[PDB]
């Protein structure tokens, strides 16, 4: 017998008033099993599920009660280098970091973290995530589920080594990134959740240290893709098997109208696959032929770049330097960006929209022609990058391989956007 998904509480402002988010331990009564303790946001494993409009000028009040320095970031949110932030921003213990951030990006669903340098891996790893919406006028008259808690849930995915105790706990591994042999959704192993009989959003998140997930439906049916790590597609699209990697996010749409019940499922073997039971509760209450009211346009590259990941921490044979500027870019311009890696990873760039434009040659899928800001790197992808937001030396964008533990080696890159205007 599983257990109810948590549902994050939505956090969101609408008075223009802050929002208050508190890094600290979780209360004993979130934390699983009985005995080791977990981190989060405002008393919960995890963090409450921030929504925000396109549009607004949101107040962020960050708030540090952890024993250890805490830098906290928004991936893919666009903004100013210096409002990412990072190590130039990072919190000391009982010390707090009060952003305003211009939100003008289109409806995504974002997520935010700590990205502590040296530290990221184990505190993503202990609990310092949650889910980051963003909300436009076109998501909020689109016919599809959107009712927060109801009939739209976060789906965040996490395989964890739990103790004796049913713990999760951390050993950083020897070599590679940090794999574990169960899966936790919201903080829970295999939950279920109870919907009506009609149409669910689930907004899927990998907010794994490495771990990329195959998904597909217990019952064989299709997942619906309606977006987008940074946001909706022209259209939805039906695949038979989805692949999520180290900070990518999907969301989906599963009909449960027919009344019974589905799950997604997904050494390095894991105890179970099952990561998400749908649990129909038989109360009754398609899917739009279009998204996006455009499938929009993309520019003209102006210079190409080529990006290497490997099995050895760094980029293009070098170690993350703060002092080292690796790209340097025009803010407005579009560029071509190759990325190889001979060792299977995520890739994820800040400050960026980015469209996939070939996967080894070939076409890429439906799922990954939106705008996307992480990509899972097997062999060799081009991409069509947009630098819509400046940054500067002491404040730069991070690129970087998503695998936490290779990160935190140094498996990150800065990148230097050039104001436009100045």
């Amino acid at each position: 017998q599983q257990q109810p998904l948590p549902v994050p509480p939505l956090l969101e402002s609408r008075r223009g008033q802050p929002l208050f988010m508190t890094v600290q331990r979780a209360h004993w009564s979130f934390t699983p099993g009985t005995r080791a303790s977990v981190w989060g946001i405002n008393g919960r494993y995890l963090g409450p599920t921030i929504r925000v409009w396109k549009g607004d000028d949101v107040k962020l009040i960050y708030s540090n009660r952890l024993t250890e320095n805490v830098s906290m970031t928004v991936a893919g949110l666009q903004v100013p280098g210096p409002l990412m932030g990072g190590p130039a921003r990072m919190m000391s213990p009982n010390a707090d970091w009060a952003p305003v951030l211009p939100i003008r990006q289109n409806a995504a669903t974002l997520w935010y973290h700590a990205n502590t340098p040296n530290r990221t891996a184990q505190q993503v790893y202990n609990g310092l995530a949650g889910m980051w919406l963003v909300e436009d006028e076109v998501s909020k008259s689109l016919p599809i589920p959107n009712h927060y808690g109801v009939d739209d849930f976060p789906v965040i995915i996490q395989d964890k080594r739990l103790d004796n105790f049913g713990t999760p706990e951390y050993n950083e591994p020897g070599s590679g990134g940090f794999v574990g042999d169960t899966l936790l959704v919201n903080g829970v192993q295999s939950p279920y959740v109870e919907v009506s009989r009609g149409w669910v959003r689930l907004r899927l998140l990998n907010a794994s240290n490495s771990r990329r997930y195959q998904l597909q439906m217990n019952d064989g049916r299709p997942l619906h893709v309606i977006s987008g790590d940074q946001g909706f597609l022209p259209a939805p699209v039906s695949v038979k098997q989805l692949s999520l990697a180290p900070g990518e996010r999907r969301e989906i749409l599963v009909d449960m109208s027919n009344g019974d019940e589905v799950s997604i499922t997904c050494s390095s073997i894991l105890v179970s696959t099952l990561v998400l039971t749908l649990r129909p509760t038989g109360l009754l209450p398609s899917l739009p032929m279009r998204l996006l009211p455009t499938e929009i346009m993309a520019g003209s590259p102006i210079r190409s770049r080529d990006i290497s990941l490997g099995d050895d921490p760094g980029i293009n044979g070098q170690l993350w330097d703060v002092n080292r500027i690796d790209v340097t870019a025009q803010q407005g311009t579009w560029e071509r960006w190759t990325v190889r890696a001979d060792e299977p990873q995520a890739f994820h760039i800040e400050g960026v929209m980015f469209q996939i434009r070939n996967v080894n040659g070939a076409m890429p899928f439906p799922e990954d022609r939106g705008w996307k800001d992480t990509v899972w790197v097997d062999g060799q992808v081009e991409l069509l990058v947009y630098f819509g937001q400046p940054s500067w030396a002491h404040f730069p964008f991070y690129f970087n391989s998503q695998t936490l533990e290779m990160a935190d080696r140094g498996s990150i890159g800065q990148l230097l956007v050039n104001p436009v205007p100045r």
